[PDB]
């Protein structure tokens, strides 16, 4: 019930107590571990609300004060009356920061307290969402000097009035299936790209076309907007040694901005809460560029390097993979767009894990996602035992809206 | 119940019913996943159910379930347990049980090979000298001049737990680690503690960077005894790189035969506390872990120096670059000397075929993703994108405490 985690490289042992405050379930049981699975009324609301406010007032050192009891009372009164409630700005900021702090799959949580929170709870239309989002992108991009931020649209009500950003990221490239048989652009995005075409977008049918936004306000049908081109910072990818590399025509965008998740604070559900930081290099180089299901460019690079592709045991893939990742980091650094490498990112998370054990009693972490997708065991997270559990406030997955939308 | 696992690269979806035959526990709950934790006398009472369940599994596999032979064997084991309190496995059951422990080893990426396992029955062994001889024969048979063959040797089972057979070495072949007064380590830092035990017991340590450790063998609960593996029995490979001629001058080598000697083999409630087994290496086990862990040989700096990589910032990926070069060297050397080795691409692709096949013919394949995924280039190997259910089946291999923590010394 009081759990220990060992780091097998440093022998440092930490004691986890925070896990007892765990509320949601994992997918696992005593009989079966589901660690590698990608996706495992008035009644319930007040307990959820109280649980939250209790932690909030405890965090500001006013646990059991009149202000505390007053708010508890106040919120209770509002739920009984309105069947929901509203968070104070302070509570909203705190909630959102803590959903980040609690995301057990995020290697970048050392940063969790520097989140700029944009309260867009007054937004009513999809045009308004477009305005808030452009402001978010522009603030976050900060001419390549990236700052973390989240924009929070209004909370879910009866659930027929949801705000949704239909894009999975604010900034993503299109994907088109061709008669050709193969896929042009980003294969991860074919379906959503078809929804954009079938809502009216005129696709340029390039390899790297920035998707338009599909914004849904107040449960209405979603609308298309294009992010001003001048707000979408992009980096052309060159290698610091291979002159030919830039001839591959690769670019990526600078701003990672997840837009399809659901933020739950104190029982309240914010179904549109796009949030952003800055990239860890491997996210682009390893996954975006080299995944079979993605841009899949390893063969093309190995070829240009003239490696023996005859046998897997020449490790031509591994070699091409590293060079692609050197190129990503190099291109971003050259243009002064913030980026972190996996060595530096994971070292940061180990320091952060340690701060959270000594300051909070632990840190939920999901090893499967924390350990980078290349060079695993030469980063310190690999040797680090982690405990995975769910705390609230949290970010959660929600069904793609096209599967849900009453048209 | 039916459980599904998706492959996110191929969209292949599999269905597992085998997890329903699981008994042992995971250490996870509905509130906490312990999937990345490294290490999460029996009585007549528990014994017969465990025996019966094993023998039902056995008798099904040979299509004799419910036969008279089946029933008489249950009868016979029942009796033996009641009067003698344990029981003896037949050779064929022993063989089946050891194959199955391997098959059920959820952290093993090499299970495609599970049915080709030479079983050596050393249950007539009585002394440490007897153990030595069995182990030498194992090592010589498994090595097979570089054309490695899987094998296991199985010494007598636990009785009162006061008479255990144990191999104190953690692998049969392993390099001495020596702690220096200055605080640095000579040889393999993983094996420092055990090297001290060997020295304390009378080994004359050559004190090099690559000294093959002597065996420390306990028979029948007696104090362990020391023996040297005949050097001519120990196949080693000097490590060179195909383009980098300076690689050989690093002075690296490694042994050909990976042979785990510190696990417990549980079959039908019986506990085989000495059961050394050996296979062949996946390159990354030597090239990533043994050479480049900071707690092991730790040769990354030195390799990247010689390659003259920009070592000022980690974002040049100098570590990653050197790691690949070392791993190429390891595979290249073993291939050049005709010592069996598999690369991590080939190994993980074979496992995915094995795993699918196991889903078709067996109803599942317990797998531990934290362990199956290789320690380099994770995401470009097909296992990375494979969802996997982890659970425990018997027969099984288990950890057991190091014998120096538990042995009652006689003197
Ligand atoms: C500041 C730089 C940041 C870095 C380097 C970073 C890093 C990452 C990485 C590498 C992942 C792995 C998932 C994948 O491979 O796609 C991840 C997951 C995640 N991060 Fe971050 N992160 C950052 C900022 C943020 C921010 C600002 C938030 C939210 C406020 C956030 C919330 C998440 C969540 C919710 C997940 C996982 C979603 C899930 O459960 O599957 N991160 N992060
Ligand atoms: C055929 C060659 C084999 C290869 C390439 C292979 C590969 C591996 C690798 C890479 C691991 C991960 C452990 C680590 O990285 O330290 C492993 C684990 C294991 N393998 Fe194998 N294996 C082979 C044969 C065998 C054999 C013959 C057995 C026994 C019959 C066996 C039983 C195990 C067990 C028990 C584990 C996991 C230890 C644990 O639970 O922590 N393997 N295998
Ligand atoms: C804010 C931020 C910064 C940064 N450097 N990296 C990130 C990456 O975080 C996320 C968060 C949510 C989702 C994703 C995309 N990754 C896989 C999600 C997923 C789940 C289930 C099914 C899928 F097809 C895909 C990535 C986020
Ligand atoms: C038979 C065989 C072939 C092959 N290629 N590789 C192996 C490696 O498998 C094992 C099996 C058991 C133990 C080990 C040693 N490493 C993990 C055990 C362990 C536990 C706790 C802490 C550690 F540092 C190490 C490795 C075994
Ligand atoms: C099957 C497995 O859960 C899946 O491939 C995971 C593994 N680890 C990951 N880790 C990160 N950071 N991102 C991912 O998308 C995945 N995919
Ligand atoms: C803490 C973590 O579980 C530990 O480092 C594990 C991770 N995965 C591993 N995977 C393999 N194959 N071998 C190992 O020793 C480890 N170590
Ligand atoms: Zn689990």
């Amino acid at each position: 019930r009081f759990l220990k985690v060992k780091n097998w490289e440093t022998d440092v042992v930490l004691t986890d107590t925070l896990h007892l405050k765990s509320t949601l379930e994992t997918g696992c049981t005593e009989h079966i571990c589901m660690g590698s699975i990608m996706l495992p009324t008035k009644d319930q609301l007040f307990p959820l609300a109280k649980e939250f406010l209790d932690q909030y007032y405890s965090s500001i050192k006013r646990f059991g004060s009149k202000a505390h009891m007053d708010r508890l009372e106040e919120v209770n009164k509002e739920i009984e009356s309105t069947s929901t409630y509203q968070l104070k700005d302070t509570e909203l900021i705190y909630g959102a920061k803590h959903a980040w702090r609690n995301a057990s799959r995020c290697v970048g949580r050392i940063q969790w307290s520097k989140l700029q929170v944009f309260d867009a709870r007054d937004c009513t239309t999809a045009h308004g969402m477009f305005n808030y989002i452009c402001n978010h992108v522009k603030y976050a991009t900060n001419k390549g000097n990236l700052r973390s931020a989240i924009t929070i649209f209004p909370q879910r009500t009866d659930g027929k009035h949801d705000f949704r950003v239909w894009n999975s990221q604010l900034i993503r490239y299109a994907g088109y299936k061709q008669p050709d048989g193969s896929t042009l652009g980003d294969p991860a995005n074919v379906q959503f790209t078809e929804i954009c075409i079938q809502q009216g977008w005129k696709a340029p049918r390039g390899r790297f076309d920035v998707l338009p936004l599909l914004l849904q306000a107040n449960g209405n049908d979603p609308e298309l907007f294009q992010i001003p081109p001048e707000l979408v910072l992009e980096v052309p990818i060159r290698h610091p040694k291979f002159d030919w590399f830039k001839d591959l025509g690769l670019k990526w965008y600078g701003l990672p901005a997840v837009s399809n998740m659901l933020l739950e604070i104190g029982g309240l559900e914010f179904s549109a809460c796009p949030f952003s930081g800055w990239y860890m290099g491997t996210e682009i180089g390893v996954r975006d560029y080299c995944d079979n299901s993605r841009y899949n460019i390893l063969e093309e690079v190995a070829k240009k390097m003239d490696l023996d592709m005859r046998k897997t045991s020449s490790l031509w893939k591994d070699q091409a993979l590293v060079e692609i990742n050197i190129a990503v980091l190099y291109s971003f650094q050259s243009d002064k767009v913030t980026i972190v490498d996996h060595h530096s990112a994971t070292e940061s998370f180990i320091k952060h894990m340690e701060n959270e054990y000594r300051c909070r009693g632990g840190c939920p972490a999901d090893w499967v996602w924390i350990v980078p997708p290349m060079s695993g065991s030469i980063t310190p997270v690999f040797h680090q035992e982690m405990l995975n559990y769910r705390l609230t406030p949290s970010f959660e997955y929600q069904p793609d809206p096209w599967n849900t939308h009453v048209w």
